[PDB]
């Protein structure tokens, strides 16, 4: 019995954790809740023993966790990706926070029925947001240090979702386009994404007006 | 030139940082932006050399940070409050993310015109969330370990903001009320709350329909 990752059968908040685990090659099992599996989650949520029940959850025998960033960080920490001194640990936590915000900017408007109109000031403001990430990355291959960390898988998934929302926005920054292909070329990431384990869709929860439904529109 | 904390002159995301800095008694300068000090922020932002510009920011010498949780954790890390093992560190990250959600539940709805109608489902769901937190605190004085951490100040603030929105919701859980009085009695915190540094209002941005404007309604 490997460590279990529990989440909706969507990319959402779990995709970076899935990408990280496949990158480092660790053993894990997913317990995936499909669109009609709400009751089953209601049962686990009551019975699993989670101290702060939520999705996603992570459970390895008696040890359990909720909160996407806590679970990412637990795996990142087992691999020495959360930095070495108070200054570095803090820098890494900043970058995390910004990447949380970058993904959630999509999430915040994607469930709204007025998505198509919220999209317009979203795209007016996005170039300055992408510019800041594009300048922060500069000509480094990765966000922090010289090898892939959890930060890169957060950043990847946010850039891939935004590129699907509006490709021209992301194409204005050559280094963010090259980052995207660099991650998809990491051999473990490429093998994952070619496997039947990979959830390509939906981006958000099924009920979203952008990146929802069972299949791309 | 002690450490600068920069933020709008609101409680919002920085209040727990102020309460923590106060609690450990470390020296710090606040640069506050008032409701029409927005142009000022843009100019400062221009010069602060922030890698990922935002508010709140924290700056000490040539070390700068954004993201509220990363600032909180840097201060907490310098005081041994982020945990001393991988399981522990992770657990603390999970509680933080929970507390981020707890406070953001109010912000999500507070800016909308339709706040008063969003409020109805919110308070339908609120007792089982408060119940989750009440059981997790259980008999302890503090959320994690036996002395106060950044966690407690995040929790205190979120509880106070919810107390305001609906006093009857929080009064149902005696251990949570006691928690609030405990935090309030802490000598450095009492002194802080009696000083004219202390920001009691607004809870959120001035433009919010709840916990906004110039004064309690
Ligand atoms: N801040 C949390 C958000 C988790 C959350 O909101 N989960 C949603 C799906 S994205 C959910 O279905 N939670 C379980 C529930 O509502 O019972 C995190 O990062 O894990
Ligand atoms: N997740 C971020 C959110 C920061 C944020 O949105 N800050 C707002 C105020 S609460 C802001 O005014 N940012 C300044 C700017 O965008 O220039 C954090 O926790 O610090
Ligand atoms: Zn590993
Ligand atoms: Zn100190």
């Amino acid at each position: 019995m490997a460590p279990v990752l529990g989440y909706w059968k969507i990319r959402g908040l779990a995709q970076p954790i899935r990408l990280l685990l496949e990158y480092v090659g660790d053993s894990y099992e997913e317990h995936s809740y499909g669109r009609c599996d709400g009751e089953k989650w209601q049962n686990d949520k009551h019975n699993l023993g989670l101290e702060l029940p939520n999705l996603p959850y992570y459970k390895d025998g008696n040890f359990s966790l909720t909160q996407s960033l806590a679970i990412l960080r637990y795996i990142a920490d087992k691999h020495n990706m959360i930095g070495n001194t108070p200054v570095e640990r803090a820098k890494i936590s900043m970058i995390e926070g910004g990447l949380v915000d970058l993904r959630a900017g999509v999430s915040r408007i994607a469930y709204q029925e007025t998505f198509e109109q919220l999209k317009v000031p979203y795209l007016q403001q996005l170039p300055s947001t992408l510019r800041m990430w594009s300048q922060f990355l500069g000509n480094n291959s990765y966000l922090h240090g010289s090898t892939p960390t959890h930060l890169d898988f957060m950043f990847y998934e946010a850039l891939d979702v935004i590129r699907y929302l509006d490709p021209t926005s992301v194409e204005a920054f050559p280094n963010l386009m090259q980052f995207i292909h660099r991650i998809e070329a990491l051999p473990n990431i490429k093998a994952f994404m070619e496997s039947d384990r990979f959830i390509k869709w939906p981006l958000n929860g099924w009920s979203a007006y952008f990146g929802g439904g069972d299949a791309p529109p």
